[PDB]
RNA sequence: AAUUGAAGAGUUUGAUCAUGGCUCAGAUUGAACGCUGGCGGCAGGCCUAACACAUGCAAGUCGAACGGUAACAGGAAGAAG
């Protein structure tokens, strides 16, 4: 019931004395099917060790997300770093349809049935980080009817 | 009951993030070309030279408008084997 899958393995360099040295980072997202999304990095020097510490770090750092029968409840928009992403609940509007890395956040958060559209950069470490910024401040309505009274 | 509706990726760098262009994945067509080709149904078929056109048809009808008889078939009368 931990449902880990990973998105993003890269070969990053550093440019030492002698030569370059190469390094893998992965970027993965775990989360259990209702709700609970984590992201992790990790990077190591091969890519299992990279992999293995992106799952660590994901495992824990794990956020809650108010879903609704199984998907969103209203329209959302998270920012991150360069990479602007929208979401909208698609009440049954079947199936995940969202770009690359963020299908893959959107399917282990528990959703199942979204329409999404990334806009502006669409770097994976950054449109996740903009899912989940996004699915944090999606409030459901029971929160909005606890805050405003009724 | 009559709008259930939205996907990205590759490439600037030793690597990064951003900007940014180029390019690809889709659908479409009065299509052409290449290879191949069994049947049917329904559609479509000079996008260019509003260039030049052989030949045949594409606008005739009415005698219940009229003088009339060129034929065709009868009618009447005459003459002949």
């Amino acid at each position: 019931e931990l449902q880990e899958k990973l998105i993003a393995v890269n070969r990053v360099s550093k440019t030492v004395k002698g030569g370059r040295i190469f390094s893998f980072t992965a970027l993965t997202v775990v989360g259990d099917g209702n709700g609970r999304v984590g992201f992790g990095y990790g990077k190591a020097r091969e890519v299992p060790a990279a992999i293995q510490k992106a799952m660590e770090k994901a495992r824990r750092n794990m956020i809650n997300v108010a879903l609704n029968n199984g998907t969103l409840q209203h329209p959302v928009k998270g920012v991150h770093t360069g990479s602007r992403v929208f979401m909208q609940p698609a009440s049954e509007g079947t199936g995940i349809i969202a770009g690359g890395a963020m299908r893959a956040v959107l399917e282990v958060a528990g959703v199942h049935n979204v329409l999404a559209k990334a806009y502006g950069s669409t770097n994976p470490i950054n449109v996740v980080r903009a899912t989940i910024d996004g699915l944090e401040n999606m409030n459901s309505p029971e929160m909005v009817a606890a805050k405003r009274g009724k």
